[PDB]
């Protein structure tokens, strides 16, 4: 009946239209031993952050869910600053990066002493129930990531906390494949944990353009995003033509109740300021929070795609999603 | 005649007797992702802090190397308030861990911009000359590391970073090498890129069992450290008693002058606390600040060792790679 957010728990009926994956601030591990010359500058962020909030309130959206993971930068504390100022329903999350461009020493530490996978979903616990660090934020879903080609035994302690964190809260997970692979993998090895499919999103799925690997995901009754609209080039990425021809496939196959998606936005960089070489910059050019209402949903009617179908991705699978 | 500690300059000929690698705070990348169930918590850190900083004290310990990491909780404010409460003189370093134990990602991606290494200079010069931060303390080293058996690519991005930034400002570069390798590799690679020997400090070179190793490193005219005395448990790394038999071999073939001592002591875990398994914890129970007083040196002086070797190690030595 309820989700938690930023701003404390709030009715899932009262969601609305959500964006399931973007994010405000994003920053690589190891941007923090960078504060020096990579400072971040509090003010002109939330300007930057208010400003997107407010082109995404522009089309409709009430509730984004911003699921970056505990060691690149998630803060609540500031979430709730953005929330406060623009009315926006944001939901956070809990969880860590995939081992191949995450923060792996420290657990990989703990699994030496064996306790790693307790200490994990004892975290996954935590702040699903209680609260992130002193903030008194809870957070509404379990972020997980696996690598190329390959679920790591890292990885691995992160799926199956995030399972039993799951049996115990109810609580969604939602993920993260790396380039097009691992979607069929993923599911399977959370139900063969236990986990609700109907409380899962495998995301990226957008990352692979051969719509039996979507069949073959979505046959285990799971969600899946196609949430990096916009982005192209960058990371062996597809071609938003792509990403549309694969969406379509799915739709008319009549999948439209289990498929949502976004943009994957980084509002905000965390650490140095850098910028794009001329090539990528160019293929990057509609990445933002707007791309999705002013250039993809446009060209989804045109190919005949009707209201009714995208109130079903946008409004009612997340209401579902987050109800029992 | 001066260098940079967490309180300013400080005469290089005021340092008196040093310990040239200890560790007041250290945490493995990722720690700040478990920032729930392992919260800093100041007042107690501090405590264990000071207390480690007094009894180094009583052994006439009046300066401290601190070459914790920049990603692996490296704090100069709070370094700073630990001089403040024992006088202790405390120099930091800047610098990012090696890439198996650090956080890769982010200059990994600069390093795609083709950028990494003059944004690397950028962080030592900024550190070593203007201040970490908003805390006025400038780094007083730069701290390298590279990995088993190879000096990746990523690393030897702050390696040449480093030695462009020894040149400008004659700072001292101190070194981590792991389970025994790459001594020689590093400082052949140093030199070969302009950093000047007597500046240079290869560390953990107790790593190694075999003099001869030692040899090739010191036939570059670095300096080199036997600075884990304490840690033994890693089932295949030296025993205190294989370390203490190299560092006689080594004192009696006269190369006191390039040799330095410490314990790599952590004295406040970041994170989550944890406890060893009852084999290894009670094989490092000599791994703490006053091991190298109590046991090793009485140890080396039953061995023959005279009180103006120990002096050169521990203040001629010092004196003389800052004093530059
Ligand atoms: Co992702
Ligand atoms: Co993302
Ligand atoms: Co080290
Ligand atoms: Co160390």
């Amino acid at each position: 009946k309820t989700v938690e957010t930023v701003l404390g728990p709030v009715p899932v009926e009262q969601l609305g239209k959500t964006l399931i994956h973007e994010h405000f601030l994003f920053g690589y591990p190891g941007f923090q031993g960078d504060v020096t010359r990579g400072t971040f500058r509090e003010d002109e962020a939330l300007r930057v952050a208010v400003e997107a909030a407010e082109k995404m309130k522009r089309h409709g959206i009430q509730t984004v869910v911003d699921p970056t993971p505990n060691d690149c930068g998630r803060n609540p504390a500031f979430l709730r600053r953005v929330a406060e100022e623009t009315g926006l329903n944001i939901i956070c999350a809990t969880g860590y990066y995939y081992e191949g461009e995450g923060a792996p020493p420290y657990f990989q530490f703990r699994r030496l002493l064996g306790t790693a996978e307790d200490d994990i979903y004892d975290m996954f616990m935590a702040e699903l129930t209680e609260g992130i660090a002193d903030t008194g934020i809870k957070a509404g879903v379990i972020k997980l990531a696996s690598s190329k080609g390959r679920i790591t035994e890292y990885e691995k302690m992160f799926f199956r906390a995030a399972a039993r964190a799951q049996k115990e809260t109810g609580a969604v997970i939602i993920t993260h494949t790396q380039e097009g692979t691992m979607g069929p993998e993923q599911a399977a090895y959370l139900l063969e944990h236990g986990a609700d499919p109907k409380k899962i999103v495998i995301g990226h799925m957008c990352g692979n353009t051969d719509p039996d690997y979507h069949r073959k995901t979505l046959a285990y009754g799971v969600y899946i995003a196609f949430d990096r609209f916009g982005i192209q080039g960058m990371v062996g990425a597809p071609t938003d033509e792509e990403r549309v021809r694969t969406l379509l496939a799915l739709l008319r196959d009549g999948y439209e109740k289990q498929i949502m998606l976004s943009h994957d936005t980084v509002n905000v960089w965390l650490g140095r300021p850098f910028t794009l070489p001329e090539p990528f910059a160019e293929m990057m050019k509609n990445w933002h929070v707007e791309h999705l209402f002013v250039n993809i949903i446009p060209a989804l009617k045109n190919e005949g795609i009707r209201d009714e179908v995208l109130e079903q991705m946008f409004i009612g699978n997340p209401a579902a999603l987050f109800s029992a």
